[PDB]
């Protein structure tokens, strides 16, 4: 029988896209910033300038929902992006460039609108839910630590083809950002 229900997709990390200093777990569900270049070959899909990686999953219709653990991290970016986004060089995270993201940077949460939007979060998230509804043109972020309170919704999105989960683990020169981003094992 038809029943309104939630469904959480299993996201795994695409090692070929990962910046070469990222350490990805054997099950491809966690990623952290390493202190050495890893034994991985460069290639065209790999993010060169930032500690970024894509989910392997790719979709161009329907609904997708996944959660990410961000505990003990002082910096990260999360969301969804076009399959076709730039991998090499410096770039801003904006819908203009094919990214629908939020981030934490120096104790401030922001949405990656153009220009950036301050997010007034009362309870720092430990887990974040990311929902995409392709046909609706919606990317929504939820604060699992605050009973799933809505953090931000991008609406009227221009997806313009296949999408990928997007992650930035942030740098760890400070020593306060070693913890991984984690997807459900």
């Amino acid at each position: 029988m038809h029943h309104h229900h939630h469904h959480m997709v299993h996201i795994t990390l695409d090692r070929n896209t990962a910046n070469s200093w990222l350490i990805i777990s054997k099950d491809r569900r966690q990623v952290r910033m390493g202190d050495t270049h890893q034994n991985v070959s460069d290639n065209k899909e790999r993010f060169s300038n930032y500690p970024m990686v894509l989910g392997a999953q790719r979709f161009s219709s329907g609904k997708m929902y996944w959660e990410v653990d961000v505990t003990q991290k002082e910096a990260w970016d999360l969301g969804v992006c076009r399959d076709s986004v730039q991998r090499k060089g410096q770039f801003s995270l904006s819908p203009e460039n094919g990214f629908w993201t939020i981030w934490l940077w120096q104790d401030s949460y922001e949405a990656g609108t153009s220009p950036q939007t301050t997010l007034h979060i009362q309870v720092p998230p430990c887990q974040i839910g990311i929902f995409v509804d392709y046909e609706a043109g919606v990317v929504s972020f939820y604060n699992i630590t605050d009973h799933g309170s809505l953090i931000y919704t991008f609406s009227e999105c221009v997806f313009a083809g296949p999408l990928r989960p997007f992650f930035n683990v942030g740098f760890n020169y400070s020593g306060g950002n070693a913890a991984p981003l984690k997807l459900c094992p």
